[PDB]
């Protein structure tokens, strides 16, 4: 089969992915992050956890895309809600996936707009397709909307309202949208899925802790479900 | 010789690289960048502009090691001064950097701070020197500071008091922390070289507008100037 990236942001996001999987990994080092090579239901699974944020996530996709040849990226972990209908646990995929704190305003520039960019980034209609064929037999609901990234944690009213207002966001991370831009300039179909771990407010911090466990694990299996079925 | 990378953010930046070496190049699309090949002075040099801000710049570096084989990266460009002995058109190079728009503190972490990360990136001591020594024999002055990298461009004295305080950042831009992060993680040697376009204050669009063209070249004088060293 086809070889297929798998990649979190924290370890905690991963350890959940390589314990359903449960087949022998190697772990080789790389650039400073560790991938775990596999071999799942006649497909190589390359896993890593980048470490947080648009940088970190950036390097690890080019690596593995590079430097491991995978020839599709699925990304696994948990994100800030900012719309009602997204609850603690509740999944969903990036149809588009945006940079929130790229600023060029002083060249007139739209926020989120990059020159020889652009403000949203595509992620796979086939793999988003797929996840909602899933979810629909596996009776869960599956929201389908814009991931809005940044370099910071977001815990607070004032910025939630931005991210909706400007972009019509429905959940928040810190990695999708590098993630998602890297493999649209390599060719590399991607989906990012994220299981929300708080409402990306004034209490954010505390949600996430108690709820990064429970969350990384429901997209980690669901992430899985997605491979027994490529 | 080594293979050296050459790195500009926006294309204005690399124009002069290209021009004042003067060699033959061969243009390799990978990634959504142009590499740009050449031989100088029994040295492999390829040169590139990543596009503006971090995740561009992220891609572009690690691309130039992982996929060509880059020994060194010397980044050169534009950048906004934060301090009045950095004037429109003076030079300084990076000893370290910072993200200076990572904000973990709903965790309670440091400002520019990511989790199994630093806030200060370093760059090469020997390259630094080398710089230093340059501008000495050619009677220029060449700073040595902290560079503060972002995804917004800077025109505020608000933000630019921020940098000070927080950081001690002499300059500002957009892609230089990200690229010495990069080339950290794969133990590959970089020099950031910046030449001062703007104040960074309500009237730096303006400024930038009027002075790319000279800083860029300045900056790419001077790089070219380590490389016949090199
Ligand atoms: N309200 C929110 N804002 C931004 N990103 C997220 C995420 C997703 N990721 C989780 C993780 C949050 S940053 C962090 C720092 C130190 C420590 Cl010890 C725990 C967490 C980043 O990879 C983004 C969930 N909620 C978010
Ligand atoms: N005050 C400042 N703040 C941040 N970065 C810079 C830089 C360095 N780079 C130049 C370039 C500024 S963003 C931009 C956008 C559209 C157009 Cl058409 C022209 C310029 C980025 O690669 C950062 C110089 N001054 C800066
Ligand atoms: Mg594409
Ligand atoms: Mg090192």
């Amino acid at each position: 089969g086809q070889k297929i990236g798998i990649l979190g942001a924290m370890r905690e996001e991963i350890t959940p992915i390589l314990e359903l999987f449960g087949v022998d990994f190697e772990e080789i080092p790389l650039g400073g992050n560790v991938f775990h090579k596999g071999v799942y239901h006649n497909k190589e699974i390359i896993v890593a956890y980048s470490k947080i944020g648009k940088v970190h996530s950036t390097l690890t996709t080019t690596s593995m895309i590079l430097a491991f040849g995978v020839q599709k990226v699925l990304f696994s972990g948990v994100a800030g809600s900012l719309v009602k209908d997204l609850k603690i646990n509740d999944l969903l995929v990036a149809t588009q996936l945006v940079q929130h704190d790229v600023d060029l305003s002083a060249f007139d520039h739209p926020l989120g707009f990059i020159p020889e960019s652009a403000i949203f980034i595509e992620t796979s209609g086939s793999l988003n397709a797929l996840a909602k064929k899933i979810a629909n037999e596996q009776h869960i609901a599956l929201k389908e909307g814009v991931i809005a990234s940044g370099d910071q944690f977001v815990h607070s009213k004032e910025r939630k309202e931005f991210l909706v207002s400007e972009f019509k966001a429905s959940a928040v991370e810190m990695e999708g949208a590098s993630v998602a831009f890297v493999c649209q300039k390599f060719g590399v179909p991607c989906c990012v899925l994220r299981s929300i771990s708080d409402n990306a407010d004034e209490k954010a911090g505390m949600s996430f802790d108690e709820f990064l466990e429970k969350s990384a694990h429901t997209s980690a299996k669901f992430l899985k479900s997605m491979v027994d079925e490529l």
